[PDB]
């Protein structure tokens, strides 16, 4: 079968190695119990990441047969840009959105790392994701899509691992007993996943709905909720050329990675894009997270402002509906499934291709900003857009008569069958349901 | 025919009378040219409205045969609450939404005023909406839905009116020549429509995309963009019972109108809910508006936060999709059409009925706020929600294999037909379209 | 845990007993190995069902502690009618649809049988569905929805059962060894599931795409594909009152069960509604089935013909879109989930409530029929429906100019960015994709 | 303005000339009153069309300054194929669909004829469509999309035309008085529009819902409802290669026009695809039509059978939903608008590109046929598709528990708020609405 319930002693095993305590201990344990682990680390432009070069070294020190560092930034940013172009975000609360940053990270990490392993000829793959979350499944699909022959081994799916190093304490103590002094004395009030597109905070104290963004130490921006933190208003311009972000505050860039890093700094100085979401997982249940994605948020606002001045109503509606559906597929680890590709490609080609122009914003604190100017050769919006006469409007209005008549007829029918208390004849038609009541 | 192209001399004519220069002059002119005008004014809880009682008096002074003041606040608020329960808003830019406040006002005004006129037996109806906008059509549909026998007369559809009193200057001069000293010396940088649910600002200087919220003097809140305006952070609680807003900051209310007035004050102190939208009209073209809806915004945020912790993914998705569609129908003057009623009723019954709970927010400036607590007997979200084992997850994952296999097969097929440069085998599948490029 | 991997020796176990070899052997085996099985059989109006009264008797003979026969026909038909009113069907090929008859049967069977067991105080539940199909999951959800305390035991989930009585031969031989002479000498070219709403045929020879309806012996109708079978044309009338089917060929009925039985006879004489579908299961993979549902098909055609003459475009579109989504949820065993109830209730209230009228058809062979008359007090369709003038049309057309202009502009932009070879200026705009080619 | 209310005496005027009495008389009248008419006729492969070469001759005889015959068959068939690939059909009744054949004809006719006129430098355009239908608007949009400078003149928009030649009798008498003996002694029981993709029949006696297909003399097939007409069963094969129809009954073709002509003959011998629809027009009201499209129907059935065996559930669902929306836009004369192109292109690229294979059918009378075989290198369907174990299924089922629990909770809540009479605890949950009742 594909999933190996227990350590395949003597076999080469590849593992997505982040350098954290989970994968550090798992690799040492895997080597200790007889397997031949290979470490694969992805450079994802993690905001707080000290030195990526060191991660492969610790893997070697802990027993990796070989350890590679794969740069995934170009690909991550390209997918992030695609997400922006498609409005591929679905978890929203009052207008604040989660920019699907971890899902984007897994789509690029889960495929590129497995591709890299093909050069080492290793055919057993795994990671350190818990068996209770979304990530173990995202990696699972992405990996098997990239390598069909792949077999799967994950410490959190092996009862022999969980019983021995199940707790963080057991993992620290294991490192110790193996001759390695690890440094995890610190246990925050939440766990953090991050990459160049954003940072996600959840678990521990964030599991409680009475906790708030106040306990979070943002790593991509400032604590805008802290009135003692100085944040001067800032004017910023964002310019797109055929759906592609090409300039921020008049500056252009050598590549998209640099552009995104700058979008992050700009939004970061204000705390732009931070949100608190209760969301539905891929599996049963719900989870709660607090997210950061300053650059994605900045690009998203400008892109949509331009979209509203360039495309027609039906096209804008498809962008919203298709974008939300795509956002869900991305979240489920299905970013490359046929239904996702179809929506993504269609939005990139017919919507994003016309998004050329520049938007000027004034950023203050958090999600408080104002739009100061919107410019584009492709606007269909025109001031004071003469074109038709009052007689023309008389004609148009008159041709609504039969539709109005039919609707009036339906109101009468709904009133008769009890769905409306009173039709339109006596004023406001009243829908007959529990919500039709005051306080 | 239904629409009378010219003044029906000698006939009773009802007119939606707001007291502005347009309807003041139109009624005087209608009486002057031989018609018998009746004025009907709606009390919509207009924020800046001096004294509604005076409007019917001026109508009488200008020639109205009779003048009535109809209170439409209870109905307006009830529809506003329904809108909140259904997320019936569709014009959004980066998460900021227009709360369809004018459309809600017209649905209640256009039906109630025509119903009232039935007591006076007047069968010719009109208003002072321009022939180039959305409102002339909203009033048209709502009126004909309420009274089938209705004939229609609108000064802005009568070439004899426009040629004589077409300009604001011609209207002031007309009042003057008729013995009335009007007071419109002031001509703002934009026009304003408002009611208890919100205020809309457009036209004139707002027609230009380089104008901003900075030229607007908000009438439902403060100028949060003005760093010189003091706005202390404020903690607020919003509580719902079966989809109905029943308490703000622990206070309950005698009726919904009072509740809404308080929601407005709370959001108003911060400038919550203000947005700048470029939108598609009912007819051809686009328009640009800057909107206020502090109470609607406050209720909307709390309602959706609760929704995310109470309902499942598919239900939340229907709320978004059906709400957006309903928002469009509301905007088009179709709030009581069968397709609208079906979506509204279904969301009120199955979604709103379970929205019971309380949300605590910390409001700062504009749309910058934080969520501090979310509580509800109906939450399906539970901290640390054991329930399944790693072996169970092995089973679940394994049963995805054939779907992954099929998707892998499609990637190969798309690569072969040229839609993807490279499948998943070599890393990240690359979609073949213009957007797949850097800067 | 909820699912017991092995026989709970000594415990009361309820089982959905159909009387087939699977459940006959499973109950005998369960009793033989020490459990205390209780049989629960549902009367579903199975077309070919000999005598339902005998099924509980054989259960007793094989070892059941107690055996009950629950009549589920009224409920089955009521849900079938709801399905018709909502167009809750999603598996279609060229217009021919699967009427979700097994899914409807499981929704009523899985809830009613578990409810019945509550009177016997039995808290372990199961059925004889294979672990590779949809039904084991439909029963699972429906059962747990009805009884939260329920524990689950299913022979096809017990490795101790499958290894002993895995094959049909092993089951026959087991009956024999236990002193019972069963009669299953016959093994068709496919398996059959049926109830009063329809019959489904799949597995065995139907697994092959080169097999056809030709190997099926229909149990609810005739072999219309057999030119040697005489099938005279027949005129039939179907009449609805507020969405409810109340008369067939002028005859009314004492209850819906009788009405459905007659719809079945009428459609049955022609083979109406039979289809061949390749469909996606709840889990991974696809299956192939050949279906019968003569009465459902007859009611479905008349209902939709009426719908098209009574409701407006947007309402009809919601019926199609919401009906398809509901059809999928019904198929997945989610007929009572909140997202399903919302769609079902909304369609019953706003669409079905107005479906009053009568349709006359001429039925020939299979799906070949003609519509001969459509009548309804609620039609909005009117012959030769004067109402507007050519001048009015000039106005309406003129007001499309700006939208046409904007679209023309987009064509130019798509041509420039390479999406169209040539805009509209040179004739037919050419979309740039692989499909734009001849043979 | 764009639309000229009266004959532009002395100016060159182009007119879509079909050769019927309407355009024959209009061109003679236009020339007689002083305009300089140019005739443009489209070769659309009309089934009953005698000799297209003669149409330009009669135009010349009646006064045309110049008369051209433009071949539009290749383009018409290419768009028809695109429609099939996208399932761009929306008017359906019980599974029978209108294949949008007139809308496809107008999209190609309205653009190509106007493009052709650019060579003659004529800038006034029109046609003979009535001011009360869909076509006058389809031609209007398509024409203005192709030529922005275009001015519009249509006899049915000119009160001076309608008053003089309003009736068919007045038109015959006009020809006569001008020295031309026309031949329209025959006035059928309905009017007919047709092209190579299909024939539409409406108006006159078809306006009555008690008329039926029985009064129609089909021009693309036989009277399958007439039991006296011999129609032997026929086996047919349809083969696609990358979404393109390439062989019928083993025969390939030099071009698509020939392929379509053959599809028509095959379906024609059986009357395949004929339907009776009540539909909503672009404007207010409904109309009734009886349609023929034998080849389109044949290709449509095979294409969808293949689609069901090749693509996954979500992709198939998008094909249905996007296809229906596209069908509506096509019907509205918006086949080249951005929202249409986006849906069409996305379906052609990601769905149609994989549709490779062959389907064998047995055609009998009308829409009575059977599927005999389905073959494809791209099928994801596999007979007897081992892959997972009962233990794996135990895991999968177990992971549904929390979702079931949440749904059970909602049932309890809906029961409490009165939406359900009884939850699931007592059997079948009962939705509280008018439809929950028997006969
Ligand atoms: N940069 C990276 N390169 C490779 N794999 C990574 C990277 N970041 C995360 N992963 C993989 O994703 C898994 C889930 O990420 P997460 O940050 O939640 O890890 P974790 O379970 O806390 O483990 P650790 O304590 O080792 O970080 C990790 O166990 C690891 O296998
Ligand atoms: N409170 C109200 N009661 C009745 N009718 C109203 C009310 N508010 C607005 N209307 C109607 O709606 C029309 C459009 O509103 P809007 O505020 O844009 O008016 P307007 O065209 O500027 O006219 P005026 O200058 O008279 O306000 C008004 O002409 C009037 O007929
Ligand atoms: N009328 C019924 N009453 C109760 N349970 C039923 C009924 N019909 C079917 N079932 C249940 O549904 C399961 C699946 O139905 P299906 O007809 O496929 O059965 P099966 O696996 O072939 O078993 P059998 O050989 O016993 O019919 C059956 O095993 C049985 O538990
Ligand atoms: N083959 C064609 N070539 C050019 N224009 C055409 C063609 N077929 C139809 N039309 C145009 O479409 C209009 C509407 O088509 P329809 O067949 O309904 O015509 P009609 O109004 O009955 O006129 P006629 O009596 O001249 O056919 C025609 O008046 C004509 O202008
Ligand atoms: N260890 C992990 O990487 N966790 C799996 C991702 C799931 C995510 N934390 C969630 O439950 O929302
Ligand atoms: N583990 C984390 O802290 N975050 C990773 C998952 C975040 C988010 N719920 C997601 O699944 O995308
Ligand atoms: N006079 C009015 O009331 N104007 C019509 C409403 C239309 C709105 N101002 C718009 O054009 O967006
Ligand atoms: N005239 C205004 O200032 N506002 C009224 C219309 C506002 C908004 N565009 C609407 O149509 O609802
Ligand atoms: N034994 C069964 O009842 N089978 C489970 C239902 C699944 C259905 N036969 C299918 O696989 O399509
Ligand atoms: N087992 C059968 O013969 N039919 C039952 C399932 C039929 C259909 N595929 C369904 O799952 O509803
Ligand atoms: N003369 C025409 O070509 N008629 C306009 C097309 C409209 C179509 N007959 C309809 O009303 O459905
Ligand atoms: N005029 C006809 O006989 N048919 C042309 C229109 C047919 C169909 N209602 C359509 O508008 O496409």
């Amino acid at each position: 079968t594909t999933i190996l319930k227990h350590l395949p002693v003597g076999q080469r095993i590849g593992i997505a190695f982040s350098g954290g305590l989970d994968t550090s201990a798992a690799l040492l344990w895997m080597r200790q119990k007889g397997a031949v682990p290979y470490a694969y680390t992805a450079n994802l432009g993690q905001p707080d990441e000290e030195d990526y070069d060191a991660i492969p070294r610790r893997a070697m020190e802990y027993g990796a047969e070989n350890a590679r560092l794969i740069d995934c930034r170009k690909q991550l940013v390209a997918e992030g840009i695609a997400a922006i172009q498609c409005g591929a975000f679905h978890n929203t609360t009052g207008g604040l959105t989660y920019f699907n940053t971890t899902p984007l990270g897994r789509a690029v990490t889960g495929t590129m790392l497995v591709a890299a392993m093909k050069e080492d000829g290793v055919n057993i793959w795994g990671d350190g994701s818990t068996y209770k979350g979304n990530d173990i499944e995202r990696f699972y699909r992405y990996g098997l899509l990239t390598n069909a022959e792949l077999q799967i081994y994950k410490p959190w799916l092996d009862t022999d691992f969980i019983d021995e190093l199940g707790g963080r304490h057991e993992m620290s103590e294991f490192m110790i007993a193996c001759g390695f002094d690890y440094k995890m004395s610190v246990e925050k009030a939440y766990s953090t996943d991050s990459n160049m597109l954003g940072a996600t905070h959840e678990a521990k104290d964030l599991e409680y709905l009475n906790s708030s963004v106040k306990i979070v130490n943002p790593i991509m921006g400032v604590k805008f909720w802290d009135e003692s933190v100085k944040i001067p208003a800032e004017e910023v311009t964002v310019r797109f050329e055929q759906g592609h972000p090409v300039a921020l505050n008049g500056k252009t860039f050598s590549d998209d990675v640099e552009m995104m890093l700058e979008a992050n700094r700009i939004g970061g100085r204000h705390g732009l894009g931070m949100s608190d979401q209760i969301e539905n997982r891929i599996i049963e249940a719900k989870s709660r997270g607090i997210y950061e994605a300053p650059g994605m948020a900045l690009l998203h606002i400008a892109y949509e402002r331009l979209l509203t001045g360039i495309h027609n109503e039906d096209t804008i509606e498809q962008y919203h509906a298709h974008g939300r559906q795509l956002g869900r597929l991305l979240y489920q680890g299905r970013w490359f499934d046929s239904q996702a590709l179809m929506l993504r490609d269609s939005l990139q080609r017919w919507v994003a291709s016309q998004i050329t122009g520049e938007v000027t914003l004034e950023l203050r604190r958090g999600n408080d900003y104002s739009i100061l100017n919107t410019v584009s050769e492709n606007l269909t919006y025109k001031p004071e857009r003469s074109v038709f006469s009052p007689d023309d409007r008389i004609g148009q209005l008159t041709m609504r008569n039969l539709d109005i008549t039919d609707t009036r007829e339906k109101l009468f029918g709904y009133a008769k069958t009890g769905l409306l208390s009173s039709s339109a004849a006596s004023g406001v038609p009243q829908v007959e349901n529990l919500e039709n009541k005051g306080q």
